[PDB]
């Protein structure tokens, strides 16, 4: 790299500051008269004449202008003189502008031009504007001019619907106020401080157009803000390639084109610049300067100028003079009334208008305080912003009304309000600024817009702007004043905090990366049209045009302040950057460098609250003040009255700037001039250096000082000390009262046991003890719960929930409360864990829980501190100890099986050569992890246990397994199970090419459906199946010999038993080790899993031997892991998330440049937006296709089958992206690429990492946590779900190593960097889903009284685990006594809520048996409680309406999800449905399935994700609807019965009880029924009985629609039955009365159930029914399957006597409308 020189920097810089010339000559126009007075000098520079009207140089009337411009612009007929030559420009081009003007010239209105022309674009047709789709950023330099901007622009463009809004001062991460707004009004320092905080493009991304107001302030101390913002934001219009548009207004000063070119700005098609002969009113401008120095008779000099000067005006005129102090305004104006009242007592009365009249007006106003009462009468006022109140603005409408004469006022007026006047005298020229710690000349930018004042637009000819200031070097404000003082660039004073902030946000990485940025600075291109200027000689410019080593130069040795003071890591050698938590803190709270070493300097965790006063009074932000003698006697008394000692700070700057903030929170009245102004100065900024502090140390963990930090963060920000009552936080609640409870000794915690009258009755004040009450109870207050379960014998899981226990109020709480959770040891010396927790408000008095771990040491101490912090009230909180002593931490666990380094194993040692050939083509040898685990898996018939990381290739080890059951047996039949079903999928995939196509044996994969299920296991060698679908098939083992006969059983990925639907994983394991010792024909068991801590206890489950058990440490993965995780302390997920853009793609490019890479992301919406940042990220890089690895011509014939158009766009710049909004094709397609290596990064959905055959060399996971609706909440990717996304990130024939990049939230970062290097320890939840398993074994009457219920859980994880960590099982005792308690506790439980279910029945209290309840809920796989509420909701007139009300309320649709933002999605669709629903809350996963179900019914298509909803809901419909049947009829209902069997056609074929029989056809639209409704078809029965011919020509068709339709009434079940009643003649009364049902088809033709709306490939199925309709009774019932011919019989039993009448029937529960009735009669 280059070589780099270290800078003298305060030696380029220019230390004037905003006051700096570079101007040298000064020339005056034709006016030049000086007129010298001795004393002080007198210059005039005369008005100029109006330049001439052009050709073709007219004024726009609105009329002209575009019909839908002219709102916000009544109150105006025409456009100004400048804004006739802008309307093209502003209105009709998206071009980048500079506009050069007078003050007062009318720029605005341009600006606002530019602003209609983007709302233009975005008028919707018919509604009238989309206000949510963009946004516009208004930047102006004076607070005081924002807020008048908001005022006028919001009248303006109120009739647009629009709203513009204030944004600037101490608003940190602001409120959703900037999200409803589409005009935000702002100073440049607000502005750059929102786009510092990483988190920005969620402001910033709809932004369209930003305008920077009074762009001249680039010359200014400020100017660096300016230049950091512009090139902040051109370089991100680069990035995102996303256009937006800049607007420049300044004033007519030199430069203006080195401006214009900062901008983008074309100088010939943006360029604007008016001469100031374009003023609104002429200018007959005059300058003095006091050339002696006496400084008593300054003031007597100075007000003598200023008396004379008015006195030429009088009756007719208006003046307004501008000083600079608070108080100065009432000084002047008496001390000129009484000049010309003692000077010859000029007249006053030369000034109230007429002879005496609006004198009565100025005296019906004179009732008001404030010095005002005694000017206003005579005709002089004052108006000033510190403390003026509503007078303020009452002044200001009797001098626009022209009644006030003469108005002295503070320069804020001239911001604040457009008042003009006649004459403008500004006075004296100085200020005290704080900062500088001095007196020092004002800003060029404030004297501009006052003097800008002069002349009353449409009430003068002339304006008359006097200017009193020093003689001595002050003709730099002719130059001003006259488009002369030129506009400079001040960067460099401000860069190593400019860079810094830069490098914070990512958009530099390096010394190339600055040097590159300095080039968007306006300091750059001033360096080069001005080079002496800046320190670079012409020498060095001709060799190096591009000024390459000037600007390396100046960001080396900002490098190397940034490195000094720790904010920043930046080696010399490479040049590069890394971020520091200081240097974070630093930009993200606007800090200055110095001060950062100091706080990191003198910080320590025992600092006393002295010492922390002491720290911040060495900011250097306080680098200036000094302690003047003027002063020194006012300072004594404050620190007399301050309740901090200072220690020995006695006269230093250092305890001035202590007091000085003591004295603010004491509230003490102040009274020297300056003093006061250095208060409000260190005042400002405590806030912000105070929080930075605080985070500081919050971060390095340190308890009491975070304590005392945040303590006295709070007391800054809500005034007052931490000893005084919490009610004065209470604004509204009168302050002498809240001193009476004070002076009471009384403890304030002791006021909620009070009430009203008690209150009063102790405060001695009985009028304020209601009010009190309600104060009391507004007080935020949180109870906390906690729940504890040890995890290792290092870490617990914790469990809090917080609970709100106060009242809330949108007027004192806002919409949300934040709050601190902190947990301490117990010397609470140390934060061991802490998390930001969020009360908003819609969920105040709701539960919230809050989970965790903690680390935990050898020898545990008593408890732990939970303590729960406001973030913003003062004495709010709430604390828990964490007790420790019951806690009884579980076994330490057994140290991983070594890895020996045995020589590596070739694959001769497997014999067999049509095995081998399965291997040989694929990889040399075996890893480490597959010799050492050889032998015993395929030369052994005995059980093991594998444990290594994923990506160690267990797989094959399996296999292993499996190759030795072919061997020695020919026909012999393994179980596979893996816990995914995409998983499953994945293997047969392998395995059916390698074992049926290579090796000739069936493979098979089973499927929902019991029947064909059956039938693949007897055909099947090799069978695959997730765990429910295997647990279905081996509960009736008994019944089922197939089960029973297997050779060997794998079991794969057995560490999932600890996660969710980890009990049906381990029931089904523990039945094959119960079936397998119990027939003598030893089962093989294989297990395989990750990386365990407690193997042991699996293996002596699954029984395997200590020797036969590999478990490895996660070290061992063949290739090696290089893991980073990387936290992001941001609370607001998609803050996070898009702050961890820049760093995905940084990741990248420094892990893995070249080689491929998968970035996991939480959501869908994500994935896609993820990869469009890489692009444009990339191509801003002057990259753009370095992630395309072949030519984008290879890709075209493959990308012809995409309908996606975006990832077409996407794996065309080499990025592809992976959801389940994708095709299974258009997944396929993403996958081939990616492993070819065509494309090096897709992006996919954490939901995709099962379901992934494509390893990279780079892995990074994008945030770990998910939006779960349901609790309104964010919760954590299971530690699963990750170790699987790192299993990605190795490829063992490519890579020499796998690369990792967690990124999370930092609450998160210390529990990764446990549970991923170290084994993984598990648990059984098998004792929380015990129901279901129970119900089944005694309907399979494997548990047939309750001691087999003890004995059946002897054989479970559950058991082995209960003994070696007892408290998180919740045995409150420890072992072998508490065991066989504790168990037969949970057996108890168990039966006790199944007998009261119905579902079982206790006799005896020993034996058990199934009810009706039980057995339905055994045969179809339902949840018992479902069931339960199914018979418990369903009576005698249930209707289809309220059976799908009922079915909905499914146990089953529980884990349906709801997503972020779909409430607003359900609302809509709520209003759209047949069926409306009352009290329907939008986050209950049932009345999600309740809507998405008639949604089907209905034939809408809606969102993907709910369709792919409806799919997870459909899936598990017939299930659910059968079983519906079945308890009907077992109540002997016949009414609700059938129509429950009209749903299961009606879902299947997706159509409503009475929509037309027509739509079951293929294409038929519902303009094509009532084209057959008045035709006379209306039947499926119709178009089978007439001709072809007349069938084609009834309507339209298409030679592929009648392929279609056709092989539709191929399996259209033909229907036609017989029956007789048996012994018909001879029955009698209590007798069984048979009905021989004869059924037989005559289609013969059958295949797959054709319902093309429906999921699942089912099968078609009958019931035939007999019943009583007169009295609604069901008599008997059957199902069945057709099979072609069938014989049913189904009998019951005779009433008294006589002969009655019944019904028969036959309905269908897929197809509809093949129903038949019979009437018959018996007897
Ligand atoms: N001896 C070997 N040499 C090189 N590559 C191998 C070897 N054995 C397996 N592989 C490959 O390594 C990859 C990872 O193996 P595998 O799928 O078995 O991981 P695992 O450790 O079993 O965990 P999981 O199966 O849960 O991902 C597979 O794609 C496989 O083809
Ligand atoms: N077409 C117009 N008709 C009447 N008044 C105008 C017109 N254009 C501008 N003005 C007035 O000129 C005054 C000063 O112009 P302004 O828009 O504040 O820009 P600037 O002061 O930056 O030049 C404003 O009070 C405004 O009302
Ligand atoms: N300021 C801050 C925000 C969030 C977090 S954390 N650890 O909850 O993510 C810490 C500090
Ligand atoms: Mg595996």
């Amino acid at each position: 790299l280059a070589p780099r020189q270290v800078l003298d920097l305060e030696d380029l810089v220019f230390t004037q500051g905003s006051h700096f010339m570079a101007n040298k000559r000064c020339q005056l126009p034709d006016g030049s008269f000086r007129r010298q007075r001795k004393g002080y000098e007198e210059v005039h520079v005369p008005a100029l004449k109006p330049k001439p009207f052009g050709s073709e140089e007219q004024l726009l009337p609105v009329e002209k202008l575009p019909k839908y411009a002219q709102a916000g612009f009544e109150g105006f007929k025409t456009l100004n003189r400048i804004q006739s030559k802008l309307y093209r420009a502003a209105l009709e081009t998206d071009e980048n502008l500079l506009l050069c003007a007078p003050t007062g010239a009318g720029k605005t209105n341009v600006a606002l031009m530019c602003m209609l022309r983007e709302i233009g674009k975005h008028i919707n047709m018919d509604g009238t504007i989309n206000v949510d789709d963009f946004k516009i950023i208004y930047i102006a330099p004076m607070r005081s001019l924002v807020q008048e901007m908001v005022g006028s622009f919001g009248k303006r463009l109120a009739t647009y619907g629009i709203t513009v809004a204030e944004l600037t001062g101490d608003h940190q991460l602001c409120k959703e106020e900037i999200s409803a707004t589409q005009i935000i009004v702002c100073t440049p320092e607000k502005w750059d401080i929102i786009t510092r905080k990483g988190g920005e493009r969620t402001y910033t991304q709809l932004v369209r157009l930003i305008i920077l107001d009074e762009i001249h302030l680039l010359h200014d101390d400020r100017g660096p803000v300016l230049e950091a913002l512009v090139a902040r934001a051109i370089r991100n219009i680069e990035m995102t390639q996303e256009d937006v548009r800049l607007i420049g207004l300044s004033a007519t000063l030199p430069n203006y084109e080195d401006v214009a070119t900062f901008l983008r700005v074309d100088p010939a098609k943006g360029l604007f610049y008016f001469d100031n002969s374009f003023r609104p009113v002429p200018l007959e401008q005059t300058y003095v300067g006091i050339t002696e120095k006496k400084a008593i008779k300054r003031f007597q000099i100075m007000n003598e100028i200023v008396y004379e000067k008015i006195m030429e005006h009088a009756g007719k005129n208006q003046v307004l003079v501008f000083v600079h102090s608070r108080k100065e305004t009432g000084k002047t104006a008496r001390a000129i009334r009484d000049m010309c009242l003692e000077k010859d007592t000029l007249g006053l009365f030369l000034r109230e208008g007429s002879a005496s009249t609006e004198v009565l007006r100025t005296e019906a106003e004179q009732c008001k305080n404030l010095e005002l009462k005694d000017l206003l009468p005579y005709g002089f006022a004052i108006h000033h912003a510190g403390m003026t109140r509503v007078d303020r603005t009452l002044v200001e409408d009797l001098f626009a009304d022209k009644h006030i004469q003469v108005l002295v006022s503070t320069a804020t007026l001239a911001w604040g309000v457009n008042l003009p006047a006649h004459t403008v005298i500004i006075k004296g020229t100085q200020v005290y600024s704080p900062e500088k710690g001095r007196w020092t000349e004002l800003g060029a930018l404030d004297i501009l817009q006052m003097l800008g004042r002069a002349g009353r637009p449409q009430y003068d000819t002339k304006g008359e702007g006097i200017l009193i200031t020093s003689h001595g070097e002050l003709q730099y404000y002719l130059s001003l004043l006259n488009q002369q003082l030129p506009i400079e660039s001040q960067m460099v004073s401000k860069l190593p905090d400019m860079l810094n902030a830069e490098i914070v946000l990512g958009n530099v990485q390096n010394a190339k990366d600055a040097v590159n940025w300095l080039g968007y600075a306006y300091l750059y291109i001033r360096m080069l049209r001005s080079p002496t200027l800046y320190g670079i000689s012409h020498d060095d410019l001709k060799g190096d045009p591009l000024l390459d080593q000037r600007r390396l130069d100046l960001v080396h040795t900002a490098a190397l302040m940034l490195d000094k003071n720790n904010l920043v890591k930046y080696d010399k050698k490479t040049g590069n950057f890394q971020v520091t938590e200081l240097g974070r803190i630093a930009s993200h709270y606007y800090i200055t460098n110095d001060t950062v070493q100091t706080y990191n300097q003198l910080l320590k965790p025992t600092l006393s609250e002295i010492e922390l006063f002491r720290v911040f009074s060495l900011s250097s932000e306080f680098k200036n003040i000094t302690v003047r003698e003027e002063e020194k006697l006012e300072l004594q008394k404050l620190l007399e009255r301050v309740p901090i000692p200072v220690k020995e700070s006695i006269e230093e700057p250092s305890a001035k700037i202590n007091v000085l903030l003591q004295a603010f929170i004491s509230q003490l009245k102040l009274e020297g001039f300056a003093l006061m102004a250095d208060m409000v100065y260190v005042t400002q900024l405590a806030g912000r250096l105070m929080r930075a502090i605080f985070e500081i140390v919050l971060n390095r963990g340190w308890a009491q000082l975070t304590d005392k930090t945040l303590n006295l963060c709070k007391m800054i920000d809500k005034r007052m000390w931490q000893s005084m009552c919490p009610l004065r936080q209470f604004r509204k609640l009168p302050e002498e009262v809240v001193k009476k409870i004070e002076k009471k000794n009384f403890p304030f915690e002791r006021l909620y046991d009070l009430n009203h009258n008690e209150i009063g009755e102790l405060i001695r004040m009985p009028k304020m003890g209601k009010t009190i009450h309600k104060y009391v109870h507004l007080f935020p207050k949180l109870e906390l719960s906690v729940h504890l379960q040890p995890i290792t014998r290092s870490t617990l899981k914790v469990e809090l929930t917080i609970t709100p226990d106060f009242q809330w109020d949108e007027k004192v709480h806002g919409s949300s409360e934040a709050f601190w959770i902190l947990v301490e040891d117990v010397d609470s010396e140390v934060i061991l864990h802490h998390e930001y927790f969020l009360l908003k408000a819609k969920y105040a008095q709701d539960e919230h829980l809050i989970t965790f771990f903690v680390p935990v040491f050898e020898p545990l101490p008593p408890q732990y501190f939970i303590r729960v912090v406001s973030d913003r009230w003062l004495s709010c909180e709430t604390q828990l100890p964490v007790s420790f002593r019951h806690l009884i931490l579980p076994e330490k666990y057994p140290p991983p099986t070594e890895l020996l380094d045995l020589q590596p194993l070739p694959v001769s040692a497997l014999r067999n050569s049509a095995f081998e050939s399965l291997y040989q083509d694929k990889f040399p040898f075996f890893n480490p992890i597959q010799t050492q685990v050889f032998n015993t898996v395929y030369n052994s018939d005995d059980n093991v246990f594998v444990g290594a990381p994923t990506g160690s290739g267990k797989t094959i080890c399996a296999e292993f397994a499996i190759l030795r059951m072919l061997l020695q047996s020919s026909e012999g039949r393994c179980v596979y199970i893996t816990p995914m079903e995409a998983l499953a999928e994945q293997v047969y995939m392998d395995w059916y090419e390698k074992f049926q196509d290579r090796l000739n044996k069936k493979v098979v994969l089973l499927t929902g459906e019991t029947s064909t299920d059956l039938k693949l296991l007897g055909k099947g060698n090799i069978i695959i199946s997730t765990p429910e679908k295997w647990d279905i098939l081996s509960r009736r083992w008994k019944q089922r010999k197939n089960v029973q006969n297997i050779n060997l059983f794998v079991v794969d990925e057995v560490h999932l038993i600890g996660g969710e639907n980890g009990p049906v994983l381990e029931v089904i394991c523990s039945r094959m080790r119960y079936i397998s010792s119990q027939i003598e024909r030893p089962i093989r068991i294989v297990a395989l899993s990750s990386s365990l801590s407690n193997a042991k206890d699996v293996a002596h489950w699954l029984g395997c031997s200590a020797t036969s058990t590999f478990n490895f440490h996660p070290n061992v993965r063949p290739v090696p892991l290089e893991l980073h995780i990387q936290g992001f302390n941001i609370s607001h997920t998609q803050t996070r998330l898009l702050s961890m853009a820049k760093p995905v793609y940084h990741a990248i490019t420094k892990h893995s440049p070249k080689k491929p890479v998968i970035v996991f992301v939480p959501s869908r919406k994500q994935t896609r937006l993820t990869a469009i940042d890489i692009l444009t990220t990339c191509a801003a890089d002057i990259q753009r296709q370095r992630f395309l690895h072949c030519t984008e011509k290879d890709l075209i014939p493959y990308l012809e089958k995409l309908s996606d158009s975006t990832l077409k766009e996407t794996l065309l710049n080499g990025v592809g992206y992976l959801h389940e909004g994708l095709s299974p094709m258009e997944r396929r397609l993403v996958e081939q690429l990616f492993s070819s290596g065509a494309i090096q990064v897709v992006v996919a959905s954490r939901s995709l990492c099962w379901g992934m055959n494509v390893a990279a060399h780079l892995v990074i996971i994008m945030d770990t946590q998910y939006y779960n609706g349901k609790i309104h909440a964010y919760v954590d990717y299971p530690i699963y779900d990750v170790l699987q996304m790192v299993g990605h990130a190795n490829r063992p024939l490519q890579d020499d190593e796998g690369r990792c990049v967690i990124m999370c939230q930092g609450s998160k970062k210390d529990f990764f960097k446990k549970f991923l290097y170290e084994p993984l320890p598990v648990e059984s939840h098998l004792d929380h889903c015990m129901h279901d398993h129970f119900n089944a074994e005694i309907v399979t009457k494997t548990i047939e009284n309750k001691q087999d219920a003890v004995d059946y859980l002897t054989w479970t994880f559950l058991y082995r685990r209960m003994t070696q960590n007892p408290n998180y099982y919740n045995l409150q005792g420890i072992s072998h006594r508490h065991l066989s308690d504790h168990l037969s506790e949970l057996v108890e439980q168990t039966l006790s809520d199944l007998e009261q279910s119905k579902c079982i029945s206790i006799e005896d209290e020993m034996d058990v048996a199934p009810l009706n309840l039980g057995m339905i809920a055994a045969y179809y796989y339902i949840n018992y409680t479902t069931i339960e509420l199914f018979s418990m909701s369903l009576n005698a007139k249930t209707k289809v309406r309220g059976l799908i009300e009922i079915i909905s309320n499914a146990a089953e649709y529980e884990n349906i999800p709801i997503r972020h933002h779909e409430d607003n999605l359900l609302r809509q669709l709520a209003q759209k449905v047949p069926h409306k629903l009352n009290n329907p809350k939008f986050n209950d996963p049932h009345v999600k399935t309740n809507l998405l179900l008639q949604a089907h019914l209905s034939r809408m298509q809606l969102s993907a994700e709910l369709q792919s909803d409806t799919e997870e809901i459909l899936s598990k419909a017939i299930r659910l609807i059968q079983a519906c049947v079945d308890v009907l009829s077992s109540n002997g209902w016949l009414s609700p019965a059938l129509a429950a069997m009209e749903l299961a056609q009606m879902v299947t074929q997706a159509m409503w009880s009475k929509d037309s029989y027509l739509k079951q056809l293929p294409h038929f639209t519902s303009e094509h029924i009532k084209r057959c409704t008045d035709k006379g078809v209306e039947s499926v029965f119709d178009i089978m009985e007439m001709e072809d011919e007349e069938r084609n020509a009834l309507l339209q068709l298409t030679d592929s629609q009648i392929a279609d339709v056709a092989r539709f009434c191929n399996r259209y079940p033909n229907i036609e039955l017989s029956y007789e009643v048996v012994d018909k003649d001879s029955i009698r009364s209590g007798g069984p009365v048979v009905v021989l049902v004869q059924l037989e088809r005559e289609e013969e033709v059958t295949g797959p159930v054709i319902a093309p709306l429906f999921p699942q490939k089912r099968e078609e199925g009958w019931w035939v029914v007999i019943g009583d309709a007169k009295s609604n009774s069901l008599i008997s019932i059957k199902r069945l399957t057709l099979q072609q011919k069938a014989k049913v019989k189904l009998d019951f039993v005779a009433p008294a006597t006589g002969a009655h009448n019944y019904t028969l029937y036959f309905m269908s529960d897929a197809y509809m409308g093949c129903d038949q009735e019979y009437k018959f009669s018996v007897d």
